[PDB]
């Protein structure tokens, strides 16, 4: 088994594409995530609206009527409610007003499509989002930069959170499930991006894309319950810290105080060890 | 040896952050390419300009004065002439001008960035490009959508240029060597994407991006003259035709004349490693 022999600060964000600068652990008020993107299993599965490549990530395709806009998948094809939760790619950060940059094949220029996610007519698992202005036309947009929520008022960025899918918190829309602590100490690792706006904003994933894409590929036949990993300095070979990865497609640790994988450097390389219990207790960092 | 086991329809350009949509063959009046971006030996050595994540494809980073840019790495860490063209991941699409989008840490909005790369300013590989009237600051741009030059006046989108990194033609500026098709018939292959603006853009590439960060984390240890590689249906585990990569980071084959090639082929199928053969191994057209 294995995971990419590439240092961290060389990758991407699953949940867009912006550069990883470093790793972190949530608030204390945050347990468990269910984030859609950058979510894929050891052996290979892509799970919720997560794509194998960087290029589709936060991303969507529509045509706007002048009222709403119509969702595709990326490349034009139909997409359907019993496909998920939005199309492939769309993006999943709750917590925040986004803004967008609508580009047009065949058409000159840009526009910032900007989306609050709390209302009634953003319901992306049935096709379709508020158009907010932007003209009619088919458009593909990236995420390009967010802000604070516009509802509730004077809420906080928080991307711990995804955003409403559906047409209220109560429909059901295929959501990949959530990813909880698997206990005794053991904490989430997530891996962090500066996310651009009017604050010091850290987008949190589970998983570098480029573990995605080469997971996805390596479509391995062998998982045990869970992978024992070394955190390593490349040049000295170092190990810095174990972790274990879990067959659902997260990394854990067990820091040594406040003050855990946050302090590790960023320019280490996850190197698969062997395969452990799932009880098998880490050393802490 | 491996390549991705993934289908090229999931894969990205390695010249800007797109979706493949097709192979492609260059034009008659292009033979050699000399693209800066998508570049990565087959046993791991990024070339050019090419980073390994697509993070940092066709990116930006740099401090403003109102007259000109000064750029850094995408990391904020400081770019010198000895380095390269341009820092890593800069954007190589000659024949355009660029329509950069750019954001900044801290602050709200976005602001369009215009790029025509034919001036005497444009000199990224001195660290220095015209601001364009982009206000004082320090931005992270992405390329969002291209258009045609704005010199020499009424030319054409030619996404087989790379732009004028140096003061000058004359200037060295340590690109990557051009890539030339090997012999006989084989033909270069390249992995082809949509790109926005006011025309039926078409951005080639010499591998997909998530080859290259394959290929670099594999340092394959044993690479041999060329590899023999089968372009498979997934499904029906069909081979489609037969090609060659060759150790310095490109794919061939031969078409059976102009009824099977590149562009004739579904893009929804996967390179597959079959063996190692000599550099001058005949392929069956495809
Ligand atoms: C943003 C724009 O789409 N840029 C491309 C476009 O620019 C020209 C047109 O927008 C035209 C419409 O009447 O107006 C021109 O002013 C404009 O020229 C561009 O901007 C001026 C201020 C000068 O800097 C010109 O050198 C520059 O081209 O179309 C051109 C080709 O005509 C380019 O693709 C621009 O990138
Ligand atoms: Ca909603
Ligand atoms: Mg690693
Ligand atoms: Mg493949």
């Amino acid at each position: 088994f294995t995971l990419p022999n590439l240092p961290l600060s060389s990758l991407s964000n699953s949940r867009a594409p912006l550069p990883i600068s470093s790793m972190g652990i949530s608030p204390d008020n945050v347990q468990s995530v269910q984030f859609q993107n950058g979510r894929c299993t050891l052996d290979g599965r892509l799970v919720g609206t997560t794509p194998v490549s960087l290029s589709h990530v936060a991303k969507i395709r529509g045509t706007s009527n002048g009222t709403v806009i119509n969702l595709t998948e990326l490349d034009g094809t139909p997409f359907h409610p019993f496909e998920g939760p939005a199309p492939i790619g769309f993006p999943d950060l709750g917590g925040c007003d986004w803004h967008i940059n609508m580009t047009q094949f065949g058409h000159s220029s840009q526009t910032q499509y900007d989306v609050d996610t709390t209302p009634d007519t953003f319901v992306p698992h049935l096709g379709s989002i508020q158009a907010n202005g932007i003209g009619s036309g088919n458009y593909v947009g990236v995420l390009s930069w967010i802000s604070p929520p516009s509802h509730p008022s004077g809420s906080q960025v928080d991307l711990w959170k995804i955003p409403n899918y559906g047409s209220s918190i109560t429909e059901a829309t295929h959501l990949a499930p959530s990813v909880y602590p698997p206990g005794f100490g053991e904490v989430l690792v997530f891996f962090m991006s500066k996310m651009p706006g009017p604050g010091a904003y850290n987008l949190p994933c589970l998983l570098p894309q480029e573990y995605i894409s080469h997971l996805a590929s390596e479509q391995a036949p062998t998982v045990g319950e869970a992978a024992l990993l070394h955190y390593v300095d490349p040049d000295t070979g170092r190990n810095l810290g174990e972790f274990k990865a879990y067959p659902d497609g997260f990394l854990t640790c067990v820091p040594n105080g406040a003050s855990g994988p946050q302090q590790l450097p960023i320019n280490g390389v996850f190197v698969f060890v062997s395969w452990v219990s799932r009880f098998y207790q880490l050393k802490p960092v």
